[PDB]
């Protein structure tokens, strides 16, 4: 119900928040980022709908930035809901090979550009995509902004609880959460998809929740 | 297995941590406080055992502090484990009537002093005991320190999950959490029994966990 929000998080980094009604949760927020790189803008996850994605893109274009593309952290529509629109407007979309594979199987439009491997450099030294392994979804990846020490953890970061385990790999989440914690322990800010921005401690909390989750 | 820990949290306020092995959780920490009121020390919750309670009391006695009293947040042994030792040394012990009634049914030694009501002053205007209502247990109470705006949530504050529900009142917890949040939303620090120290946001998280728990 609430309208898309676009707030500055740090120099060249904005958080975009869109909303959706969830079973028993009420209206749940979804956070993504827009990273500025010299008159160029990059979307870290897209809003749920084409509407907000269009709104998001226009906000930045009307401010002088050229939308260079969007990268989605995992296949769920809260990260990929705007790929359909962006593609139809010939705006480059990116998703990991596992994400596109999951998207196709779920009857969803795929990102135009895909990648695989542990690391993927969208913008050398400015925007880096990391795959810690299966967790929330088999494909979840995180986005590391080296210059600001900011880590967008997406739906993988779950400090207060794992959430729906339907498409999750609870058996491997702890291992993945451990690798992520050791790779980005120096993060100044960790941005979750469904809860407040915090610090490197959300890495630890996510790991403990995964361990607790598997134990059950 | 880890040794009792005593760390300063703020002026005149220390956090004491004892440890236990907890079925499927590994070594779990238990936090309590020691509040200093002019050369006199007050224990907020005791360690699990007598030897640790002794270690705690001695740490402060050897520093010129008279142990003026200790209050237990609820009847479980992680809050009351040292009442026996303290009484044996004539150190004033406090617990609400409900806690004392539950301690009796548990065949445990009772606090020498009992109180009741929504709020009780262990030390007028310096240390407040608040009863939000049933939650983790039917008797859980919290301790508020007015000067430093520090709230010891005890085992009732569960921002990451409720924990064992065997002695809990899940139907009332959310109501109790609501009351605690509106009463202590001004807290600067909220100290849970089994997780890191945080701010007023732990109250909100707790409420949401209670709600989620009731629904589940
Ligand atoms: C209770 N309280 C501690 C919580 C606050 C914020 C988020 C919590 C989550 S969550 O972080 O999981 N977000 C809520 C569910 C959002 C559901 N959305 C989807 O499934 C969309 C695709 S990812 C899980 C458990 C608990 C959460
Ligand atoms: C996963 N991670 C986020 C967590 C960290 C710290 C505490 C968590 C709790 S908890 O805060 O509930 N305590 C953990 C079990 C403590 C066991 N000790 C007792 O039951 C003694 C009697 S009160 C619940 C869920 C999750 C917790
Ligand atoms: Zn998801
Ligand atoms: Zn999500
Ligand atoms: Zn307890
Ligand atoms: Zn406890």
């Amino acid at each position: 119900l609430p309208d898309l929000k676009i707030e500055k998080l740090d120099e060249g980094v904005y958080v975009h928040t869109s909303f959706e009604e969830v079973n028993g949760w009420g209206v749940v927020p979804k956070h993504g980022l827009v990273v500025l790189v010299n008159a160029e803008a990059y979307l870290i996850d897209t809003p749920f709908t084409a509407k907000d994605t269009e709104k998001l893109v226009t906000w930045f274009v009307e401010r002088g930035y050229k939308i260079k593309g969007s990268i989605s952290s995992h296949f769920h529509s809260d990260s990929t809901g705007g790929i359909e629109w962006l593609n139809s407007r010939s705006i480059p979309t990116y998703a990991s090979e596992l994400t596109n594979e999951l998207l196709k199987k779920d009857g969803k439009v795929q990102a135009t550009n895909s990648f695989s491997g542990v690391n993927y450099w969208l913008v050398k030294n400015k925007i880096e995509v990391f795959y810690p392994g299966p967790g929330h979804t088999p494909d979840n990846v995180v986005v590391w902004l080296p210059e600001r020490k900011i880590l967008f953890g997406g739906c993988f970061i779950k400090p207060y609880g794992l959430g729906n385990l339907g498409d999750a790999n609870i058996e491997a989440w702890p291992k993945s959460a451990k690798l992520l914690k050791s790779k980005y322990g120096k993060a100044k800010l960790v941005v979750p998809s469904h809860s407040e921005v915090g610090d490197a401690s959300l890495l630890k909390l996510t790991l403990e929740q995964a361990v607790k989750g598997l134990n059950e």
